[PDB]
């Protein structure tokens, strides 16, 4: 499944965005 990663605060996982926002990237598992 794909995941989220957010480079401005550095958080990820396998929900939604930890924020829904932007700087977050979707990248495979």
């Amino acid at each position: 499944r794909w995941f989220y990663f957010n480079r401005i605060t550095g958080k990820r996982q396998f929900e939604r965005p930890k924020g829904l926002v932007k700087g977050w990237e979707k990248r495979w598992d």
